[PDB]
């Protein structure tokens, strides 16, 4: 089966994924247009560098916990592929799934 496996797992992946660019594109657009928005009623100087700065850091938030999940599919698919008996898991959340 591990043909078959593999392919779903690389679906789930590719689910991941495109999850996580759909919610950055929107953070992105988000961002713009907010700024759009200050510049549009009156203006100032380091506000709009500062929700700047809060956007990339929201952004950052979006790609690393898509990453982070990435990296826990790779860990489940890496530990089921090389399982062998005598083996130990010690994450209870990485047995169960």
């Amino acid at each position: 089966e591990l043909s078959t496996l593999e392919a779903e797992m690389a679906v789930e992946r590719k689910a991941v994924e495109d999850q996580r660019d759909g919610e950055l594109e929107a953070r992105a657009q988000k961002l713009e247009a907010d700024l759009a928005e200050l510049e549009a009623e009156g203006a100032k100087a380091d506000a709009r560098r500062k929700v700047r700065d809060g956007g990339e850091r929201e952004m950052r938030q979006i790609r690393d916990r898509a990453q982070r999940e990435l990296d826990r599919l790779e860990d489940i698919w890496s530990t089921f592929t090389k399982l062998a008996p005598k083996q130990l898991i010690v994450d209870e959340n990485l047995y169960r799934e």
